[PDB]
């Protein structure tokens, strides 16, 4: 089998990508953020506090006819931007651009933090990240590619994201049309739970590559490309009056610049982001301070490549045995 979707920027500065999924019987369709950092599946839904939702579509499981309480389950999540959510667990049928597993752990949240509410474009996460993160209680759950792994014709999902444009995830399969050149391919380690690849350096603009291994994950639920705090101030340099604004958070530049790509190895091949793809826009309406789209990953204590990376690229999820990273320019 195979599975392929369209997915959409939330806003006009890429901020978040949504997916169409289809939830239960007859389906209810709700808008996901495919998140390859992490590796629960949870949503809004008929039991999250009244309060709390804002807009979202919700999940309605006993509008199910094939919704099953998960006795027990619970589940609770914290994310490296400080938001959170927690509920109960349903199993369900879910399916993804044609893909369909059944009895997926749905995880119904009882509780999000304010800015999920805060945001009525996304109706819950899809994890993609491998399932010992999966964080339901006490019995693990595995992510919707762990279930569909084996009916899939390959063992692989891809993210094409687009730059202020909508993309494809497809599942099962690589569309060869739908990058240039050859994808190379690179190691994974997953004893962090993530896709975590070691880049083989980076170049600021029209500079030398400067061959220096930097490990870090390939996160799609990430909106920027967060690196160590010597790479950042080099890309920095070079775009006159930017500095990093401990106020505003992190690296801003001003709005009248034209900003350089960057580069980043991938093995021998290398993958350029242009420089459009870093500029946030202003820090708020109207400022003429532009917020940057890479930022020190000294405050995280780990490396992110986030969607501004991501989106430069067709990546290959590889969930063969020994999983691995594949990344083409496109």
């Amino acid at each position: 089998s195979t599975g392929s979707a369209t997915t959409t920027p939330i806003d006009s500065l890429d901020d978040a990508y949504i997916t169409p999924v289809q939830i239960g019987t007859p389906a209810q369709t709700l808008n996901l953020d495919f998140d390859t950092g992490s590796s629960d599946l949870w949503v809004f839904s008929s039991e999250t506090t009244a309060s709390e939702v804002d807009g979202q579509t919700i999940y309605t499981p006993s509008k199910s006819t094939t919704a099953k309480l998960l006795s027990g389950a619970t589940w609770s999540i914290s994310y490296g931007d400080g938001s959170s959510s927690s509920g109960d667990v349903y199993t369900d049928t879910v399916s993804v651009g044609g893909l369909t597993v059944t009895g997926q752990a749905v995880e119904s949240a009882k509780k999000v933090s304010s800015s999920f509410t805060e945001d009525s474009t996304i109706d819950g996460l899809l994890g993609l990240a491998f399932s010992t993160l999966n964080t339901v209680s006490p019995t693990q759950q595995k992510t919707f590619f762990d279930n569909a792994k084996a009916s899939l014709d390959s063992p692989v999902f891809t993210a094409d994201l687009g730059y202020h444009a909508p993309g494809t995830y497809n599942f099962g399969f690589i569309d060869t049309t739908a990058y240039t050149g050859s994808i190379t391919y690179t190691a994974v380690s997953t004893k962090q739970g993530f896709w975590e690849w070691t880049s083989t350096g980076y170049a600021v603009g029209s500079g030398t590559f400067k061959s220096t291994s930097i490990d870090g994950i390939a996160d799609t639920g990430t909106t920027l490309l967060y690196l160590p705090a010597t790479v950042v101030s080099a890309y920095w340099a070079q775009v006159s009056g930017a500095k990093s604004s401990s106020s505003v958070g992190g690296y801003v530049f001003p709005c009248s610049a034209t900003l350089p790509s960057f580069t980043f190895g991938v093995g021998s091949a290398r993958i350029v982001i242009p420089g459009d793809y870093i500029d946030f826009g202003p820090i708020s309406t109207g400022s003429s301070s532009c917020f940057g789209g890479i930022q020190s990953s000294a405050g995280i204590g780990i490396n992110i490549f986030g969607d501004v990376a991501l989106k430069a690229a067709f990546v290959v999820f590889n969930g063969a045995t020994t999983p691995t990273l594949g990344f083409a320019s496109k």
